[PDB]
């Protein structure tokens, strides 16, 4: 019944998009980020997080990273899957995404799994160790959803990570530019 609701959700997400996200515009296009970011700044509230990395990447797939605690990976008694799996399967970004990777430092380390619209496409895996404790998030959104452009404005997203770090003192949120590697922009922002 647990893996069958995961599908069904899937379903629903990429049936009505814009009832989950507001829109399949840029502006829809842009949320993706917040909503992952918005995890990641709740890490950080709790007291286990200060620092997050926005880079647009290459073919404009995002990656966010932090350094909180990592995704849980422990199973569930309820679903019976690790916890990122359950965590990451229920995400609207996940659903709306052609591509999503997790990368997990925890426990001393690094957990993958990767997923297509959502579908996992492997369990998760141990691929090797650490000494840090984090998440990091890659996600390249649908263009079968996102039909207007899936091109991410840099000036869209640094106003808001400046906004964000302005409102959560304390965090570290640094944005990069890496599409074109012969002009890579970042801008770093850190209040008190
Ligand atoms: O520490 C975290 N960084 C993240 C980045 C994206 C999505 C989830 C999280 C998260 C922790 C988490 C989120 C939901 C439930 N339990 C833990």
């Amino acid at each position: 019944a647990g893996q069958i609701q995961v599908l069904e959700g899937l379903e629903a997400v990429r049936k009505r998009p814009g009832m989950y996200i507001g829109s399949t515009s840029e502006r829809g296009l842009h949320h993706l980020v917040w909503e992952i970011v918005d995890n990641s700044i709740d890490e950080a509230l709790a007291g286990y997080a200060n620092q997050i990395e926005v880079v647009i990447e290459k073919d404009n797939w995002i990656k966010v990273t932090d350094n909180g605690r990592g995704i849980p990976v422990d199973i569930q008694e309820k679903m019976g899957r690790p916890a990122v799996e359950v965590i990451l399967t229920s995400s609207v970004v996940n659903a709306l995404s052609q591509d999503l990777e997790v990368y997990v430092h925890r426990n001393e380390t690094i957990y993958h799994q990767a997923y297509k619209k959502g579908v996992p496409q492997f369990d998760l895996k141990e691929v090797g160790t650490t000494d840090k404790t984090g998440t990091v998030i890659r996600f390249k959104a649908d263009g079968e959803i996102f039909t207007e452009t899936t091109v991410y404005n840099y000036e869209t997203l640094q106003q808001r990570i400046r906004e964000l770090a302005f409102l959560n003192k304390g965090i570290q949120i640094t944005l990069r530019d890496e599409r074109d590697e012969e002009n890579v922009r970042e801008d770093s922002y850190h209040y008190e």
